[PDB]
Formats: structure tokens, C-alpha cells, sequence
């Protein structure tokens, strides 16, 4: 990422609005000698790119094997797939909501109208490990451990560690793993609406599960859905703080409007989040001859800012009809697994607030260059302080 961006602060990443717009207008296609990639911009070229897995490739340059899932094209990644969806089925997902709702409930509640909240350390971070311990099956008196060891190996660093980070994470690891095996071995026996029970039940092509790679999926999907979660709604919150006062008080009066929010801030304040291809067959189709081998990544965070698809596509516009086709989530068959719980988690996560909370408000002294950290996004807030206002 840093070799070919290149942000001169960490406020110029967090919002990188400029080197969206002028890339997308200016270098669309760019080739970066330095690291040696092609780099992909405009909402179609990246649309094309993300599906059409025959001419761009998910095979490129410890995981179990059977479960590489972003590593596969069809016709094999449909097996890879179709074993973890297992655990992400419909009937899982309506089982899921109720008990979304209670944490919810839980980390609002414990907030109070008197003092400045941060949202970061009271509700972006602790509700998906929270809601991913839960959905685990992960007993609730065990929880702030299990806190402990996801935060270390999968939120975006501390603020100011080092490679010393790489020893504090292959012990939470280890640990993680004592930790949860015997978990795992207990609902082999005797199962629970959970993820640990349906990815020991699932059978996909003659492929079952060992205790030890359920385990290690496990810490697949806390790497997939934990750091991108908390980012979504952290800058959920940022947003409706710096870039449109009204927009909270608008959602405020009309909670069925809170989908659709969401779906523009994963437009809109989803910062820099790209993807990688690998060319398999010749073609131009971006308008450059790009053969087997190269290296085609993909910025969503940019394509979502193309005003070929999006009318004023530099502003927040919670009403904007096509916000929902943004490429936060992806693309063709690789397209978020957890995209419904995801949506989940912000939809509940906002309405719980709103519903208790009629204004919120901005600290003066809040100096975002302080409070950003480096995260596989970019930056990432640290922190969010907030003053809010009870009742209606
Ligand atoms: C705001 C939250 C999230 C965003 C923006 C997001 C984004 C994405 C993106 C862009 C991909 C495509 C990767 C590619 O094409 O190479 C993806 C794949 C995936 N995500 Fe997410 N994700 C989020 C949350 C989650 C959650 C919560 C989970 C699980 C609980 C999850 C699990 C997955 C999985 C398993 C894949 C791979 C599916 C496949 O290759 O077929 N994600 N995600």
C-alpha cells in the first residue's frame, strides 16, 4: 500500500478524497514500477476486474487448505464457499438478530448522557467481538477473555507498537487456540445454534472439518469480519459528527432511513480498502495489453467515488438512489460472505443509539492526527469522543 499512495499525514488517508478524484480523472490505469502492479480505478474497469474471474484471477503470488477461500476461482471455490457458508445460512442469521440486539442494548446502556463517550472504545470495537464470541459459542462468562486475545491478533495494532506486536500476537495465538480446541471438541459432541456446531456438521463434496480446522477457520472469519467491522462503525460515527450535521437528526426522525445509511457510508467513509488480481488470459479490455502474470489491483474506496455512477459522488448523500452498488463489499462470486451480518451489526448497532439518543455533538479539542493508527484499511480512529442527549 505505502509504496505507490504515499499520504503526507495521516488525516490526507483517513480521507482520501483528492488522490481518488485525481487518479480517477488523471491516471485511471496507472502501471507502478516500484512495486510492480497495474492499478485499476474507474467503477467499471474495477467492477470488470472484481467478476470476470477468467480473465482476472484470484490464484496470486497457517490457512487449512480446503478453506483458502479467496485463493480459488470456479469451479473450486464454489467447494471452499459452500463449506464455510455452512455457518453463515439464513436460519443462522434470523437466529442471530435477537442476540445481536441484546449486546447492543448491553454497551448502550452502559453509556451515559453526562459524560463524552468514545464510540471506538464503547461500541465500533467491543460489538463485533462481542457479537463474534456470542455467534461462536463462546460461553458469555468467558467473553473478556476471548476480548483480549481478538483485539491483540486482529484490531489494528495498538497506537504506538512496533515488531515486538509480531511476538504479543503468535502468543495470542497460542493461547487463542488452547482456548477454544476443547470448545470445539465439546460441540462435536453435543451441538448448539452456533458457528463452531454447523462447521463440524458441514459435508461439502466428500470434505469434512478436523477440530484443529475449525479452529483455525474460526480465526479466518474474526480476521475477515472483526478490524472491517469496527471500521464501518467507527466512521459510521465519525460521519454524522464532521460531514453532515443534519444527518443524524434526520435519522433520528426516521429510523427506516438507517439501511440506507449505512449502505452510503460503505460508499462513502470505507477508506481505502483494494484487491488483488492476477492475469490469466491476454486482453485489453481496461484499454491496455496486460498479460498472464501481472499484478491488477483493484481501489473500491476510488470506484465508489466515480462520478460516472455516482451523482456528486464527493458528498454524503444518505438519499442518492444508487448507493447500495458501491464495491465495499466486492463483486461476482468472491462478493462478503458476511455482508448480511455486517448490515446486521450497523443497522442494530446506529438504531440502538438513535433510539436512545437525540443529538449527539463534537469535542472541540479532538485532534484527529492524534487518535489514527495504521490498519490494513489505511488509518483507523482509535478513538471518537463524543457528547450526547437522552431520550427524545
Ligand atoms: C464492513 C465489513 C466488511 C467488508 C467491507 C468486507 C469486505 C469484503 C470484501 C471486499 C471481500 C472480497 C474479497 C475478494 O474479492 O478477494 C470480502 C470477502 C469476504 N468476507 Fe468480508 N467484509 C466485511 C465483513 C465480513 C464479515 C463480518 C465476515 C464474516 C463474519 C466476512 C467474511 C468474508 C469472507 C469469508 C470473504 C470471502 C468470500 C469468498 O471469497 O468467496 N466479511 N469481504
Amino acid at each position: 500500500i505505502k509504496e505507490f499512495t504515499r499520504f503526507k499525514t495521516r488525516t490526507e488517508e483517513f480521507s482520501p478524497y483528492a488522490w481518488c478524484k485525481r487518479m480517477l480523472e488523471n491516471d485511471p490505469v496507472s502501471y507502478h514500477e516500484g512495486t510492480d502492479t497495474w492499478n485499476v480505478f474507474k467503477y467499471e474497469d474495477v467492477k470488470r476486474v472484481l467478476s470476470d474471474y477468467k480473465h482476472f484471477s484470484s490464484v496470486r503470488k497457517s490457512v487449512p487448505d480446503k478453506i483458502k477461500i479467496t485463493e480459488a476461482d470456479p469451479p473450486e471455490h464454489r467447494k471452499r464457499r459452500s463449506l464455510l457458508a455452512a455457518a453463515f445460512t439464513p436460519r443462522s442469521l434470523q437466529n442471530w438478530e435477537p442476540r445481536i440486539q441484546e449486546i447492543a442494548d448491553e454497551l448502550i446502556e452502559e453509556m451515559d448522557e453526562e459524560t463524552e463517550i468514545d464510540i471506538v472504545q464503547s461500541l465500533a470495537s467491543p460489538l463485533p467481538i462481542i457479537v463474534m464470541s456470542d455467534l461462536m459459542g463462546v460461553p458469555s462468562k468467558d467473553r473478556l477473555l476471548f476480548k483480549k486475545w481478538v483485539d491483540i491478533l486482529f484490531l489494528p495494532f495498538d497506537k504506538e507498537k512496533q515488531e515486538e506486536v509480531n511476538e504479543l500476537k503468535q502468543v495470542a495465538a497460542k493461547e487463542y487456540y488452547q482456548y477454544l480446541y476443547p470448545i470445539v471438541v465439546q460441540k462435536r459432541l453435543n451441538p448448539a445454534d452456533d458457528i463452531i456446531s454447523d462447521l463440524l456438521k458441514a459435508e461439502v463434496d466428500g470434505e469434512m472439518f478436523t477440530d484443529d480446522e475449525v479452529v483455525r477457520t474460526t480465526m479466518l472469519i474474526l480476521g475477515a469480519g472483526v478490524e472491517t467491522t469496527s471500521h464501518l462503525l467507527a466512521n459510521s460515527f465519525y460521519s454524522l459528527l464532521y460531514d453532515d450535521k443534519e444527518v443524524y437528526q434526520e435519522l433520528h426522525e426516521n429510523l427506516d432511513l438507517v439501511p440506507q445509511a449505512v449502505e452510503e457510508m460503505l460508499r462513502y467513509r470505507f477508506n481505502l480498502i483494494k484487491l488483488d488480481r492476477t492475469v490469466k488470459e491476454d486482453n485489453d479490455l481496461l484499454g491496455v495489453e496486460l498479460k498472464e502474470g501481472e499484478n491488477v489491483v483493484v481501489w473500491m474506496s476510488a470506484a465508489n467515488l466515480d462520478e460516472e455512477m455516482f451523482e456528486d459522488a464527493f458528498t454524503l448523500n444518505i438519499h442518492r438512489p444508487n448507493n447500495k452498488k458501491h464495491l465495499t463489499f466486492g463483486n461476482g462470486p468472491h462478493f462478503c460472505l458476511g455482508a448480511p451480518l455486517a448490515r446486521l451489526e450497523a443497522k442494530i448497532a446506529l438504531t440502538t443509539f438513535l433510539k436512545k439518543f437525540k443529538h449527539i455533538e463534537a469535542v472541540p479539542s479532538f485532534q484527529l492526527e492524534d487518535n489514527l493508527t495504521d490498519s490494513a484499511t489505511g488509518q483507523t480512529l482509535t478513538s471518537l469522543p463524543l457528547k450526547a442527549c437522552r431520550t427524545l
